[PDB]
């Protein structure tokens, strides 16, 4: 009966996850990108569905993060997008102990190409690898260095 | 509801107040035991992001290192105590499956066995290994994990 609001910060670069174009209501299938700007159209919330699993929700639109096409077991390099649909293939967990975002089928959210310092507008993709450039922390919109609990 | 069982992953035993009371006294040891009942249900009261109080549901007492030191040494016994303060802050790491104190040590079965006998004490220890792993499960489905951050 309450969801915190937070920024998803790419730990190595200090950039954040955005809908591409920064819209308050991104069209379905809008890519999830990295970008350095901060504003309320890149705020997110986490809608808990089942223990660790839930929906990464764009605060302004209510659309949530999907592997493009909604496959349950997406291959490496599957693009992440926003979409209004809510179902089990858009379930992720926000690992705030190991600092990563993991999909229910076991791959992680990465910047495409795996750079520690990706350009603005770099796409995000699913990938099974674990390394410093797929780490993310979840921080206050009022203080981008203050971690906040996404599970309440 | 918001209650859960703290299950020792390797043995399937659970965290209990020693003696299984609904109203354990201050400084009652936290032990491992195979039984299940409402007097071994726990809750977690969030204080600051990941940090909070591990709470015995029936009594409201919370988990402390015995003596309440900020940086307790290895083998410090865990107990229940009504006091609230920052040396009783833990985080419930449901990704690595362990319970970590604010100063960085973890809750262990004393002696570190993957199959501790009933009534084995719990202690703080800085090492990480299979036998200090815990998962947090539904009272009505002892194999179903539940979210302790509420
Ligand atoms: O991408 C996340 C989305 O995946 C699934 O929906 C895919 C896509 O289907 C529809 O688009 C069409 C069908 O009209 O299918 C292809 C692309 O797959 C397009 O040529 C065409 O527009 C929907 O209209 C799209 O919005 C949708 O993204 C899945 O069904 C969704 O739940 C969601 O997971
Ligand atoms: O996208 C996330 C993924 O990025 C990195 O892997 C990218 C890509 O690297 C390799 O492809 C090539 C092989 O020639 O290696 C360079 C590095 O990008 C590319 O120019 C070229 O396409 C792998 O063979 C691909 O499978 C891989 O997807 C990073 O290494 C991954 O850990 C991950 O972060
Ligand atoms: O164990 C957790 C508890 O540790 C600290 O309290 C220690 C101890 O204090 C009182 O015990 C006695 C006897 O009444 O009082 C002195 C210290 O004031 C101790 O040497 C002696 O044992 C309490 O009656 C005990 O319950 C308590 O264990 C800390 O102060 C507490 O906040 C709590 O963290
Ligand atoms: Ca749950």
């Amino acid at each position: 009966g309450h969801m915190t609001t937070f920024l998803i910060k790419h730990k190595a670069s200090g950039k954040f996850l955005h809908p591409k174009g920064g819209s308050s209501n991104p069209a379905n299938d809008t890519n999830l990108v990295l970008h350095s700007d901060i504003h309320e159209r890149m705020y997110f919330q986490f809608d808990v569905v089942d223990e660790r699993w839930g929906y990464i929700k764009h605060a302004a639109s209510g659309k949530i993060v999907h592997p493009l096409g909604g496959k349950a077991d997406p291959p490496n390099e599957t693009k992440l997008v926003l979409h209004q649909d809510r179902h089990d293939r858009a379930l992720f967990a926000m690992d705030f102990f190991n600092d990563n975002i993991i999909h229910k089928a076991g791959k992680y959210i990465h910047p495409k190409g795996g750079s520690t310092n990706p350009p603005n507008e770099t796409l995000t993709v699913m990938h099974g690898d674990k390394h410093k450039a797929m780490e993310f922390i979840f921080v206050s919109p009022k203080d981008k260095d203050k971690r906040v609990l996404v599970y309440v």
